[PDB]
């Protein structure tokens, strides 16, 4: 669930999840994928693509268990789907953290029209 | 879908859908419901409850058609679910507008933890 995601992002990035990635670029958004505007956006594209390859759980409403160990997001799941799902969020939270350096606030609330149709996952 | 919804909110509120309601309170967000922080937030709350009532379509992904006749959102869909959904979105856009007077920007990007568990719809 985006609950975990929100928590992860907040734990990694330390940034307000929605304020910074609730609507960023063409992929860090509620609706759809767009060809990435920058590294931060690519994270969400990858993440959204990560969700796509999922089968067996709802990437939005399926809560999974993970924990903060040695300041590391540790997925506490064996269910292949949740495990992966959790790994999707972790990878995105991390990625997002790793790309704060190039995070551009201009890409916030970036209108979907300025987005090109993203490649296929 | 969020597309129509957004559009409606724009049409009614005149405010940028994502900026003002993509993350406001405990309900105007991608998460679930939480005790509403104010009127605006209560709108979305109602609206999410509204979605729960839907069976036959996905409120998030499923797009639909509605007209904007005489500055009024006219749900054109004939399909029950989509019609219902549209009406749900119409109601929130309307409600949001009606409560624009007490819209408090300090609720934007409100953290979910800091959200009272919402009573079941
Ligand atoms: C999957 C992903 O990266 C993402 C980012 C932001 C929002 Br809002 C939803 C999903
Ligand atoms: C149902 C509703 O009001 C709502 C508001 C904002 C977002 Br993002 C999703 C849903």
């Amino acid at each position: 669930s985006l609950f975990e995601l929100g928590k992860m992002i907040l734990q990694e990035t330390g940034k307000n999840p929605a304020k910074s990635y609730g609507a960023y670029g063409c992929n860090c958004g509620v609706l759809g994928r767009g060809k990435p505007k920058d590294a931060t956006d690519r994270c969400c594209y990858v993440h959204k693509c990560c969700y796509k390859k999922l089968t067996g759980c709802n990437p939005k409403k399926d809560r999974y268990s993970y924990s903060w160990k040695d300041k590391t997001i540790v997925c506490g799941e064996n269910n292949p789907c949740l495990k992966e799902l959790c790994e999707c969020d972790k990878a995105v939270a991390i990625c997002l953290r790793e790309n704060l350096g190039t995070y551009n606030k201009l890409y916030r609330y970036h209108l979907k029209p300025f987005c090109k149709k993203a490649d296929d996952c």
